[PDB]
């Protein structure tokens, strides 16, 4: 019937978690998508590429972790197909990073709205569990996207390919 | 009257929290009583005992840290007596570990309860601080102890002592 | 109109975390005033001195954490004055400290209001941020700052200056 | 029209390695459904569940390595959706397994012809890519996969629970 | 019946193991209620709540070795509930420490008691485990608090509270 | 009435101090403000952020070396409110610069102006104070600042944001 180990994990919450894996395992297709576009030899941007690969990476823990959440409460895990990205050809980095911008603010309503939810529920596990793990991650993602995305447009993005290659050098070069 | 410190810290928080204060230490009483039923030498499982006494000294922990909460928040410990355990022999370790689990979901719901109304008596501090130093680490206790129980069921437990003896030594006597 | 990484963030988020901002700025400018009060030749103590200059600084780095935060969220930072503090000459350590304990009371009420808020407006990340960032260090501080109220009154301050010279060597002398 | 690297790639070996990706894909996602079925606490296999994680990423680098391969050649990506796993149960570690087994078994057979479309349109390169990058580690991991089919079977699996214990503990707690 | 390595180990024995584990027990429930005294803001004095806590811990083991005893010599213990502490509100350090030393001196009598048993019951092994593992660390404990106690008086204690101040910085701040 | 430690320190020379302590003291809070304003996701220029808030902390250290001296020479400190600064909204990095330039002159002609007090009245020890203190860090921090608007402008700040962007990796990535 239910598993031993379930407690105040509400139905809704369930399956709640199941979208929520299956919504970030896409968003891990999508990056993998674009990385690749980078990697296409008429776009020749490495780094813009290994950056998206490393988000790629990125989000498909998010969706481990949250299978593993699932299993610790007491769920039951169900896996559906992975959509695939928008997008076969991203136009530019400038473009690319606008489409991550909005990606990543559909994964935070979809987040905030699964708070809302655990709240409702009185679930406070789940509650801090997303506060803690993906809350916080969102914002900072949210945030480097569109200084990103303010950068690439000061310096000229699309228009200029000196600008993407330079942006490419300097800012996706080094760091995170 | 009241102390310099007080401040937002409801009634009703601070008696559920001496009150939490004793369940804490019962769950470390109990944890002992099962952690020496396994070094009986009609028992002789050195590695469950070493585990249950492991988690009574984790409980004791638990405890004193809800009472240096309280003498944080303001409030007022009052200690009352430790009831003695349900039981002084448990059968097997499948049944130590089945109450166990009993116990962690009782500790468990006890502490949602307390976030419950820490939440009601809007008082954040003990609601995130319930969250980060005692939700997690319930959920993780009840899985732990429900896969202990899963194994050992699949093995053959109470019934083939070969079962608790192999289960005690590849699965008690490494990690955690 | 608003930032490419707003969501979720009321306007009255906003205007509470530059609210919040000022406050804390002026924390640092009371700690520092005390501060430099107790290098004074005619008070002369050196610990307390080095005690509130660090809590001036710490205090100093809340305000820049918040700033980071509204930036952060998609919100826009405004700047306003920095009230002086109350007094130019605090009495005694014990006074100082006492006056310490009124302000971080003041502080912590402006967050509890600015959790509420958070939790009202339905914005969890900035509700767990408070909760993790700033609540549980305003609970430490209060506390801190009443045992040392405590110590100072039990040893016989103000009255006995060899008391405050006592606990200047023997309380702020090692430690945070 | 064409890309500047493009030589010897005929189409039909592009449409193949973009199946041959989804392929992979798909893979991984099988492998992710095992192995968190085996971290559901009725189940409680660490080391199934490891060993299966494990083969995911693997799976998920065999898909990278095509996509590299497809722009290294001059070919174009095209992402197509991920498949739901067929099952969101697996039954037990040798039934798992055995699923594990005929999975490897498609993989090579589809890598295979492949392998002969890339002799049959005269593309060396591919044939020895496919030939040094895939078909070892195809045979290899079809063998493995028999191995511990093989044992499972022998122990008992899964009429005894106590086997595909034992299979977890001496078999998939050390090596590989 | 018995256990297979029941010998020489009389009935009295063993209920006087039993009584002098929950004794113990109580002990270090006593202890760590001084502890968290001196924890509260009002009281405040760091070292005095370590030492009570250490001592607290101590008595713990105590009792843990004494249920290792029983199961050794073939007896069976039987755990009994733990009574609360004669208060909740200890007076002051110096008073603090003479309960503890009047607790001390009850606990000696108690193992007085139980070697003049284990020496009557002939019981040679047990006159020497008390003598070795508990008699000597009973006398030191003993001796310890009543150097304190005279201190603390011929300090001032509990009259001026710079007296406790200055014996928690010097005497309870250094060494064991 | 007279400290006993102040001598030759005039009046004049005290006011000054003050006067000049809430200067830095704004100093520090305009620094702030643009550091944070390039810290907006809609500038995003990471190195003008982190540049200005060395600056600001640097400004704060120059304020407590003034309260310092004036504890030293036997007068006394009397804190002033602290001016939020002329803008919220600073228009680019070269924009940002240029005020900086102007404040900086601001503060270097305030210094000068006291210098030319502790001169007249014949206060040698605070004439050297400013001299090895404050004047050379001014000289250099105006000559680094008009170097800086230099180049923003023979770059092609602030029309140019690919200018900017250059500019903050290439100069304030690195040094000082
Ligand atoms: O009275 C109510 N609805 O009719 C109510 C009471 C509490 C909450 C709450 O705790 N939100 O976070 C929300 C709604
Ligand atoms: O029958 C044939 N030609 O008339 C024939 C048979 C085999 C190959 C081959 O192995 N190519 O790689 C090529 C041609
Ligand atoms: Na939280
Ligand atoms: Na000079
Ligand atoms: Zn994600
Ligand atoms: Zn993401
Ligand atoms: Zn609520
Ligand atoms: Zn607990
Ligand atoms: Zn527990
Ligand atoms: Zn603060
Ligand atoms: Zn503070
Ligand atoms: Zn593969
Ligand atoms: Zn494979
Ligand atoms: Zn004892
Ligand atoms: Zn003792
Ligand atoms: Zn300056
Ligand atoms: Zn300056
Ligand atoms: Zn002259």
């Amino acid at each position: 019937s239910t598993s031993q180990v379930r407690q105040n994990y509400h139905q809704d919450s369930e399956a709640a978690i199941n979208r929520q894996i299956n919504l970030e395992l896409y968003a891990s297709y999508v990056y993998l998508s674009m990385s690749y576009y980078f990697d296409r030899d008429d776009v020749a941007l490495k780094n813009f590429a290994k950056y998206f690969l490393h988000q790629s990476h990125e989000e498909r823990e998010h969706a481990e972790k949250l299978m593993k959440l699932q299993n610790q409460r007491g769920g039951r895990i169900f896996l559906q197909d992975i959509q695939k990205p928008d997008e076969d050809d991203w136009e530019s980095g400038l473009n690319a990073m606008e489409a991550a911008l909005h990606l990543e603010k559909n994964v935070n309503q979809s987040l905030l709205e699964l708070h809302k939810l655990a709240h409702d529920k009185n679930d406070p596990h789940l509650a801090d569990f997303i506060e803690t793990h993906y809350l916080n991650e969102q914002v900072k993602a949210i945030k480097e996207l569109g200084d990103h995305v303010t950068n690439l447009r000061k310096m000229g993005a699309p228009e200029s390919g000196l600008a993407e290659y330079l942006f490419d050098k300097h800012t996706l070069g080094d760091s995170d």
